[PDB]
């Protein structure tokens, strides 16, 4: 058995494509053809499966809405369609002969050579990375707490402002701005919130920690495009 | 200023959905409306932004193909449309009033309350977790190495088989099946590859490691649906 797959496809975000998988050497509708995804720096994922002719399809939940399988039992070519492509769909997809109709033998033994799909979203080209520390800040109500945010590049704009801001995200509530453009404190914020910094180094300081201050904090930047957030810092109680 | 969004949405995978953002209190066209995703257990992400009137646009590369922006210069409502939904779309989305037309102010200050989008991808029970051990395995060609794979549930099917297989993944090559249903060597794999296990504990042994064996090793199951893969173990030379 041989499984032939289409060549690589450089796609446009939002496009959709149908990769084929031409099987030979065996009776095509006696076995399911299964598809596996492989993202760079990631493992191997199982998308789902199609039983040619036999009308039977099964999808990995995670790929439902994204993967749609069909099969031409005349040419013995199986196809998987990827709709509304985004950069995360950039991967190497494979078809493998897998389970067999009656359901005893189920191993993905024969593999296609794989199809490299690259979505041209410009995959996060030169995004500014904001490095927060600690990622966890356990404290005791009353303590002072500082959170650091380091950026890959200077957040100093030509125009003179430094667009680094800080948010407090509490579950069930939208991000609550606190300090914008480094130290300028947003309106309605208690004065226990301070912020200062320069270039790449910025700091958030809460003079005395209160119950209501507990949650995750994110620093942000609007100097370069795109606008990026930091990973977060869960200020928690000890 | 008030930014008010549409209510919680329970969607089918594949569904498409547009959520609105009714702004008030300010001149709708002086500021850009910017979008933010907040996925459960994840930090905050920036989807992009729209400038009402000209409809000028800016997407985070990652969201191109998923997010589509529009703006009603007459009703003063901003809209966001998410194409062919998959469960990674299950998150809370927010519209924030951000940058001004003149571009000297860029701060996400006023936030709509968030729209919770829940993509109904179902749930085929607790997917079988296959914990491999170790994750990295440095050796000397000639040494013997054994890799372990532990499943969350007994991989013993009622038909009596045990659907545990081991693959070898080498860059630029599809997975090379080595051992199936726990212990049978695949035609062609050299006999320095052996496999055994029972219930939830399984091991792959390579009596004498050759260069050609160096790569990443995945175990996988076909007993429980969905077929899962283990996270991998990198056999690397010392």
């Amino acid at each position: 058995v041989q499984l032939q797959q289409s060549g690589t496809e450089l796609m446009k975000p939002g496009r959709s494509l149908k990769i084929s998988c031409k099987t030979t050497g065996y009776i095509f509708s006696n076995y399911w053809i299964e598809w596996v995804k492989q993202r760079p720096g990631h493992g191997l994922e199982w998308i789902g499966k199609i039983l040619p002719g036999g009308g039977s399809n099964t999808y990995n939940d995670k790929f439902k809405g994204k993967a749609t399988f069909t099969a031409d039992t005349s040419s013995n070519i199986a196809y998987m369609q990827l709709s509304s492509l985004t950069s995360e769909d950039s991967a190497v997809y494979y078809c493998a002969r897998g389970e067999d109709y009656y359901a005893y033998w189920y191993v993905l033994d024969y593999w296609g050579q794989g199809t490299t799909v690259t979505v041209s979203s410009g995959g996060g080209g030169s995004d500014i990375e904001l490095t927060q520390s600690p990622l966890s800040l356990p404290v005791s109500l009353g303590d002072q707490a500082s959170i650091s945010c380091r950026s890959s590049q200077s957040l100093v704009h030509s125009n003179g402002n430094t667009s680094l801001h800080w948010y407090l995200k509490k579950p069930g509530q939208s991000p609550k701005l606190l300090i914008y453009k480094v130290s300028t404190r947003f309106s309605g914020v208690p004065d226990r919130f301070s912020g200062s910094g320069s270039g790449t180094d910025f700091t958030l300081k809460i003079s005395r920690v209160e119950a209501e201050d507990l949650g995750v904090y994110f620093c942000s930047q609007s100097t370069h495009v795109p606008f990026t957030f930091g990973s977060g810092t869960k200020l928690e109680l000890k």
